[PDB]
């Protein structure tokens, strides 16, 4: 059947990826980009200047962790949504991967992937202080099931280089928290060992107690964030209900193919750079003959209405 | 394999599934409330929080904005426990064995992922404390339905309603006739969208008219003909659009049937065990499937069940 070799970039803001992302598409491909106009109207009102005001607010002192806590979680389940539709709908047409020989029928390239509003950004808001690990687990819980050839391309950049960046100018409402691009950044990182961490076999249930190369500690994977008063017994244990939830981000990041692209470089090397792992990345069936078509119609849709 | 039969009592509120739960329990197990998750565990007392703001916002205390916010937040925290359910059941759920009986084990569970991902929060829409932007962002979340799902919801008439949710009603509530209309009338909608979507039709294709099955007036998409959700020219976006073509792909594959919940216990709880004949079964997808799913029923029951 026609293949379709689908390709998610992820990981901080600020480091260059919707650029290079164009001018690889520039180059079949269709490309998923980030739904601003949602975040910006359709869905709220300004929710990136929302996020980035409230969480200022509470390092003001001026609004209390719950405040910021109850007005992020809730900005979250905003930014998400036209991610979460996408997977819904796109699901379906996807079926059994065939394998990284060239070339597919369609390439759909995405601008972020479920993952990153389900998780990352709100574990991060949690290190933030201004969101809860059981919330964060909530929405680990609703993260989909992981579908086959979901490739997840994280990115590189040295921290002066990307602080230097963001310093320059990126999203309208954004204000320039440091600590907010360093948790950010280790959630990322955390998020690459725990794919591999799990690839590599670690059971996070025997290796508890101890809170591509080599196997990383536990101490080293997104679990970590999850050892928290809140989140633990009078007797220690975790409570049975988030172990479950990490038992699932266990289920979830397993199957991913994880890559880093490195964004140390001209926009051209990126794409260049970036084009070099597209081949050695995983794609799969449709599921409907006809299923490239509508698939193509679904991301050109999506584009044109949430693009901005 | 040996086969399952899940089914989750469900339907609004103050009616007695609970109560007439309970009693066929005392092969059967039993997934109670998340009581001490909503009060204790994943954030403190929850519902005296949701019935609260929803006070404050009705006492025009507080702002619909800032309802809706802390509503929204809530409802993540409300159907938490269902997800992860869900979610760390769904392996062990092979493919509708028949109707095959007699099951190797029946589990009752207490609520459906859709009461906290679609129904309630449809129903706090109505009562203007939630987005209908948010609610579509749940219904999108809705997980896969997967195979084997009967979902009983109950009927009992208004009055006797109002009688039994005033009965007495968990830690933090406070009556809300409203809640309670706005509540049945989703429900009762989402009976209808399920037969709807059964008899074959077509949200897209019947869409203009809210401008053998039920009229499309009467099913869950004429919900969201919330105008936030339209387009300058009373279209509908696509994104909301696509959550509607989820929820579509969720209901109908659904097994709902309804409970007479206007007769005394017993009465009702014997119509329980009466249903359970037309339900479907599922074998479990491996050797040790069954203990693995006892053993959740039974933990869940401990340590959320209050
Ligand atoms: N989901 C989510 N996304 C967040 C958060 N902060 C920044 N972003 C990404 C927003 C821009 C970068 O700041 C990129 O569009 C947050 O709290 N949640
Ligand atoms: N998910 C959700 N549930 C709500 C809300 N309001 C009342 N309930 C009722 C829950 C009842 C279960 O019978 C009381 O325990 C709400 O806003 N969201």
């Amino acid at each position: 059947m026609p293949t379709l070799l689908r390709v998610y970039i992820d990981g901080p803001h600020g480091m260059g990826k919707t650029t290079t992302t164009q001018l690889l598409v520039a180059l079949d491909i269709v490309y998923v980009p980030e739904p601003m106009t949602y975040w910006r109207v359709l869905g709220a009102s300004e929710t990136i200047a929302n996020i980035y005001t409230t969480q200022h607010r509470l390092d003001q002192g001026e609004i209390s962790a719950g405040d910021a806590a109850v007005v992020m979680t809730s900005a979250q389940i905003t930014m998400g949504m036209p991610y979460a539709v996408t997977d819904a709908v796109l699901a379906p047409h996807i079926g059994g991967e065939a394998g990284s020989a060239p070339p597919p029928a369609l390439t759909l390239i995405f601008d972020r992937h479920p993952i990153a509003a389900l998780l990352c950004y709100p574990a991060a808001r949690y290190l933030m202080g201004s969101m809860t690990p059981q919330a964060v687990l909530a929405f680990v819980a609703l993260i989909p099931p992981t579908l086959p050839g979901t490739n997840i391309v994280l990115g590189a950049l040295p921290e002066d280089r990307h602080i230097d960046r963001l310093a320059k100018r990126q999203r309208p409402g954004e204000r320039l928290d440091l600590a907010m691009l360093a948790a950010i950044r280790r959630v990322y990182g955390l998020l690459a060992n725990t794919v591999r961490y799990l690839q590599c076999g670690g059971s996070w249930r025997e290796d508890w107690g101890q809170l591509a190369g080599p196997r990383p500690h536990i101490g080293d994977t997104l679990f970590t964030l999850f050892r928290a008063p809140e989140l633990l017994a009078p007797n220690g244990d975790l409570y049975n209900v988030f172990a479950w939830a990490l038992d699932v981000l266990a289920k979830r990041l397993r199957s991913m193919h994880v890559f880093i692209l490195d964004y140390d470089q001209s926009p051209a090397g990126c794409r260049d750079a970036l084009l070099q792992l597209t081949s050695g990345m995983v794609q799969t069936h449709v599921t409907t003959p006809g299923s490239i078509p509508t698939i193509c119609d679904l991301a050109r849709t999506f584009a044109r209405e949430m693009g901005e």
